[PDB]
């Protein structure tokens, strides 16, 4: 009497197979599901339940999509759709190994990645270490990760967020990157004090050089000129405290506190990236809306769905937000080159010289977030999110790429230190060998991050 519906599939952007069922045998008809690269965005694509039905990941939260509708006789039956991601097989197979072994390599409690299409907000890569096996009962899997922490688990970014502040002084002609700056080791400001990660006097930084450097003091003297109004617009429109809607099942919204709501304090710690959280996936596309020259696309993993006789339907792009200029969005990619820009005397080295890639413009941005004491209500001193930030390639941007490390012992590569540029390198580097992007023989004349 029953005629059953055949799940769909859930396949890559090339149609690369992630999950799919066969008929097999025991009812005495059973359907298996087959997960082909076993972990490989096991993240995002889920699990199948007992009754063939999703359990967890897409296969749940697109379940009615991929189950159809079982026939009978007269209904037909609805055999079910097939899910196409924006994901690349490739590019998430390299990347989930790098965070895999940079999580090994570092000692971080946990570590994840996350690649966009620069100009298209699609991702292209979805990664954390530790990722359970969907092919194996999850309940012998309790050590290992079943979620997608990604989306579902914000932090405090700490210096990543200085794109923000860097946007608004530019957007707003309130300075440009070869302004000299005189900029002290600390300042009080809304009742606190504020103290760069190195004792120094008043230093002649160029603007390039707050955000290369990291000076904290320089960033908030260049945030009073935006005014917490203007700033706080800025947080908004480049997407925090909001979900991005990219199609998976436990998005976190990340969490902003609104302007009516400010401490005195509150923006002496925003511009820095205290006292606000957002996932990874949101950080990585407040430096998709710059790469895409100052126009933020919402990020997306659903790229379209083939139905049972073969029709495709591409998903519907979300509308563009513009945040800032193109103009703006430039010349922050550019003033961003300094963050890896390597100097044997110190002068003119940024934070992170080990993300440079020669031969490409690359430019991202560090940071070192301290996250908060859960049986004290106040922060750690030495437990950090290290978290890095990067697009690929300022002159052209293809890639977007977001990371962060649950504090690391150690760099991504496993040198001494606390470094998230090392696996920035090593993703950006690849993405251009294997697309044989062209070198640039000449990088420009070195950026001033510090004048006289
Ligand atoms: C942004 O991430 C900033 N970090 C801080 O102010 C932290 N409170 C801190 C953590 C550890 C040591 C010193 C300060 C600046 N950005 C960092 C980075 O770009 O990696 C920094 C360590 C240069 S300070
Ligand atoms: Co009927
Ligand atoms: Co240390
Ligand atoms: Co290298």
């Amino acid at each position: 009497d029953v005629q059953p519906a055949a799940r769909g599939s859930i396949v890559d952007r090339n149609n690369d197979r992630l999950a799919f069922t066969i008929e097999a045998r025991a009812a005495e008809r059973q359907d298996l599901r087959q997960y082909p690269g076993g972990s490989l965005a096991a993240n995002v694509v889920g699990g199948i339940d007992w009754d063939g039905h999703g359990l967890l990941g897409l296969e749940d939260s697109l379940d009615a999509v991929l189950a159809g509708t079982d026939g009978s006789v007269r209904h037909k039956a609805v055999h079910g759709s097939t899910v196409v991601l924006t994901l690349d097989n490739d590019i998430q197979f390299y990347v989930q190994q790098q965070v895999q072994q940079a999580k090994n390599l570092s000692g971080a409690h946990n570590v994840s990645a996350v690649v966009l299409d620069a100009k298209t907000g699609e991702v292209l890569a979805m990664a954390n270490d530790n990722t359970f096996d969907p092919s194996q009962d999850i309940g012998r899997q309790g050590d290992k990760q079943l979620g997608n922490p990604a989306v579902s688990s914000p932090f405090e970014p700490g210096s990543v967020n200085k794109i923000v502040a860097a946007s608004a002084v530019i957007e707003h002609g309130l300075s440009s990157p070869d302004e000299v700056l005189q900029v002290p080791g600390s300042i009080q400001m809304g009742g606190v004090t504020v103290h760069d990660a190195w004792e120094h006097g008043v230093m002649p930084y160029t603007t390039t050089g707050v955000f290369g450097k990291s000076s904290n003091v320089g960033t908030l003297m260049l945030s009073q000129r935006v005014g917490p109004e203007r700033y706080y617009d800025m947080l908004r429109k480049f997407g925090l405290g909001q979900r991005t809607g990219v199609g998976l099942p436990g998005e976190s919204a990340g969490l902003v506190p609104p302007i009516d709501q400010w401490s005195g304090s509150t923006f002496a710690n925003l511009p820095i990236g205290q006292g606000l959280s957002m996932t990874l996936l949101q950080m990585t596309g407040m430096y998709q809306a710059i790469a895409n020259d100052g126009v933020r696309v919402p990020p997306r993993i659903i790229k379209a769905t083939v139905a049972p006789d073969g029709s495709r339907t591409e998903e519907p792009r979300p509308d563009d937000i513009r945040v800032v200029s193109a103009q703006t969005a430039q010349t922050v990619r550019q003033m961003l080159r300094a963050v890896v820009q390597r100097d044997p005397m110190g002068y003119q080295q940024g934070t992170g010289p080990t993300a440079g890639v020669p031969g490409y413009q690359m430019a991202g941005k560090t940071g070192t977030a301290q996250q908060i004491n859960p049986g004290c209500g106040c922060y750690f001193d030495d437990v950090y999110w290290i978290t890095f930030a990067g697009i690929a390639t300022a002159d052209n941007p293809r890639y977007v790429i977001g990371i962060m490390l649950d504090n690391p012992a150690r760099n991504s590569d496993g040198a001494p230190g606390h470094s998230a540029a090392p696996l920035f390198h090593n993703i950006a580097g690849w993405l251009m060998q294997r697309e044989n992007v062209p070198l640039s023989p000449d990088p420009g004349p070195p950026l001033v991050l510090q004048a006289t």
